[PDB]
């Protein structure tokens, strides 16, 4: 029994860190069961699987009402090499 | 909006890895629908949820076909700095 697709979703060395989100939405949206709810498994998975430079971003990252967003900003300012 | 139960499982500063990913392994086994993977959330919550000292030793972790093994193993050595 292979993982889902989901669960092989890695950042790029070179993806920008908001691309890699959204690509893992659309697969969670699309992959994980009916009645699984989204939002906390993202999350996990936004800091589990980012790249290891995104990663050390996301450690110090924000504590809003909007989790989600605070790792977006976290790494607002991250650039790829190429 | 409020999370789930086992998302906020969180391994505190003093407690040992493998208890902490037990924790998380009963909280999935309870909470998480019956029919999800259970073994690719709990990685990535042993990731995103562990302390910042784990989370250091984690970064260099062996890359094989047992991928929670690997976690495990890495700091399977780490100790707390309060032991009670």
């Amino acid at each position: 029994a292979k993982d889902p697709s989901w669960a092989s979703i890695l950042q790029g060395l070179e993806e920008p860190y908001h691309t890699f989100v959204e690509r893992l939405n659309v697969a969670l949206d699309n992959g994980l069961p009916e009645g699984t709810p989204k939002d906390p498994i993202l999350r996990s998975l936004a800091y589990s699987n980012a790249n290891k430079e995104c990663q050390k971003l996301l450690q110090a990252r924000g504590h809003t009402n909007s989790p989600l967003g605070d790792m977006l900003r976290a790494c607002q300012a991250w650039t790829p090499k190429d």
